[PDB]
């Protein structure tokens, strides 16, 4: 139908926008801790901590098959790579002071982008 096309063009719209925000979220980490998933050949207990992992490389993923349906979905895959991070790592270690500090730069530009989302629609 013509709808399900308008939902598509919809859909590659906001997977253009949230490509733009996953780009702006990770150059907040050049230190690139959380690019790919935590290897469990290096840390084999990490399922025993953390159920369900997740870092930058793998939302990629989801993004480019167009898996995020809103910025919500979105944004509950970025904040479990912070999550993640705290709850694993104690808080004097560089790994959980560099979420804290992705947490805190990403916070102005998931800001706008739920602005941009709503506003564009």
């Amino acid at each position: 139908s013509m709808e399900q096309v308008a939902m598509e063009l919809r859909l590659t719209e906001l997977t253009r926008l949230l490509r733009s925000v996953l780009d702006q979220l990770q150059d907040k980490d050049p230190a690139r801790i959380f690019a790919q998933p935590v290897s469990l050949k290096e840390v084999p207990d990490y399922l025993d901590h953390i159920k369900h992992p997740m870092d930058f490389a793998t939302m990629r993923k989801r993004l480019e098959a167009q898996g995020y349906k809103n910025l919500h979905e979105f944004e509950e895959d970025f904040d479990l790579i912070i999550d993640n991070c705290m709850k694993y790592n104690a808080r004097d270690t560089v790994f959980y002071r560099a979420a804290v500090r992705l947490r805190d730069q990403g916070g102005v530009v998931l800001r706008q982008a739920r602005r941009e989302v709503d506003s564009i629609g």
